């Protein structure tokens, strides 16, 4: 049962109101959800995306994505959003009892603020419309959980080896701690790691899982010196135990793979070097004899983190191409931006991105000008 012939108009004559009133609603419903909830605080929720703010604004948001969509086309879902939440949401180990919770502490906020305007038709219709994507996630979640070799959300695992790597990525290895089994990873998947904050909350972030034994999760970390949880997971020592959940994500190598043969285009920025690092070793283990580009961009040579493994990899390949660029020093393939008119993307190609959003946002839009598909053009945002 999609959106109901009742609710339809209701959403669609209070929709701008919701959408204006959303970063309002947002902090107050986070607020009074974690004032009754602070154990969400304490392992689920980012502190950080708390006070950032804008970051915390994405669940409200999404929903109202997805009213317009529910809207446009009926008894259809916006698929893509649904499974990066979702993937994000397992990794986190969310169960479906808390969609509950989150109904609560948001539907109150927005009597809040609404007051009088919130009256019986509009709480009904956005009721409809938050169940049909709550049920929709539960869904999806559950036969994610399914997929896994073990029936927890997270596990003990042992630094064995850190390498400080570049002025700021630390290169770190870790093993079980316990005798949870581990769900094979696939490449581009990543793991969300805990650890405690200075004054005790158990905090997650998520980290590209790179090539490794089977009997390994590794990951490599750069310094946010403005974060709060980068400097920690770099100062642990090795033997420390953390917790590491299951693997998830579904930007993997099959999601490029349209077709048999199609040729790929890996571009990456700094850190977002470690999904193409992933793929790569893939390529390589499967012999793939798919034409593969690879555009990195970096400060320089030396900061450019795991440059020497890339390279190695993309050896193996039949073919491969490698092309560093350097934004500060000057000894890369090339200097400065890159620019995609001066490369040759067939029309089959699958292109990858992931760097920070400013670089990601720009080599979007210079690939669609240069007449790219977008639905050819897949990303990866770090946050
Ligand atoms: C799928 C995925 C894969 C990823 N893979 C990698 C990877 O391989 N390697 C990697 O290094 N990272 C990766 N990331 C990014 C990683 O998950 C973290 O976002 C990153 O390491 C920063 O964490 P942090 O705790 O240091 O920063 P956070 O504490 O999360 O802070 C992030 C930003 O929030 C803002 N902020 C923080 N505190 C405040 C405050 N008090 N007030 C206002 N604003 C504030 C700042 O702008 C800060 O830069 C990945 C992310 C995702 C989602
Ligand atoms: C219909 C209900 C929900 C919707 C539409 C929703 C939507 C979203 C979206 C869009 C994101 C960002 C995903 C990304 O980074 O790409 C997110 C992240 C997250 N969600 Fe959900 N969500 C819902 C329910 C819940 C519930 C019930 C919980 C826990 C009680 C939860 C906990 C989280 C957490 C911890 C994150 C990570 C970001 C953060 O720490 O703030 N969500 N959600």
């Amino acid at each position: 049962s999609g959106l109901s012939t009742k609710s339809q108009p209701v959403i669609q004559a209070t929709l701008p109101v919701i959408a204006e009133r959303i970063p309002h609603i947002t902090p107050v419903f986070y607020g009074d959800m974690l004032q009754a909830r602070p154990d969400l605080l304490d392992g689920m929720f980012s502190r950080s995306a708390q006070r950032d703010g804008t970051q915390a604004r994405a669940l409200a948001g999404s929903i109202a994505i997805f009213a317009q969509w529910i809207l446009q086309h009926p008894n259809t879902f916006p698929e893509e959003m649904l499974s990066r939440v979702a993937n994000k949401h397992a990794s986190l180990g969310l169960q479906p009892d808390e969609y509950d919770t989150v109904y609560k502490y948001l539907f109150g906020a927005i009597a809040k603020d609404l007051g009088d305007a919130a009256t019986p038709d509009i709480v009904e219709a956005w009721t409809e419309v938050y169940w049909l994507l709550a049920r929709a996630l539960i869904n999806l979640e559950r036969k994610l959980y399914a997929q896994q070799a073990n029936n927890i959300v997270r596990a003990k695992f042992k630094l064995v080896k850190r390498t400080q790597v570049t002025k700021d990525v630390v290169d770190m290895v870790f093993e079980p701690a316990d005798n949870t089994a581990m769900t094979p990873g696939k490449a581009g998947q990543y793991i969300s790691i805990y650890a405690r904050t200075s004054d005790g909350l158990l905090q997650p972030r998520q980290f590209t899982l790179l090539p490794s034994e089977e009997t390994q999760r590794r990951i490599a970390i750069k310094l946010d010196p403005h974060g709060e949880m980068t400097t920690i997971f770099q100062n642990q020592e090795v033997g420390a135990l953390l917790d590491i959940s299951n693997p998830y994500g579904d930007m993997t190598l099959e999601t490029l793979e349209t077709d048999p043969n199609s040729p790929l285009v890996l571009i990456c920025a700094g850190i977002g070097v470690t999904p193409v690092l992933a793929f790569v070793e893939k390529l390589a283990a499967q012999k793939s004899e798919r034409e593969v580009m690879i555009i990195a961009s970096s400060r320089s040579l030396a900061e450019a983190p795991l440059r020497g493994e890339l390279l190695e990899r993309a050896k193996e390949l039949k073919k491969a191409k490698v092309l560093y660029g350097t934004t500060q020093e000057k000894d890369g393939d090339f200097v400065g931006r890159i620019d995609v008119s001066t490369l040759d993307i067939p029309a089959n190609a699958s292109v990858f991105l992931c760097g920070p959003l400013k670089f990601m946002q720009e080599m979007r839009s210079h690939l669609v000008e240069a007449g790219i598909a977008k639905h050819k053009i897949f990303y990866e945002i770090f946050g």
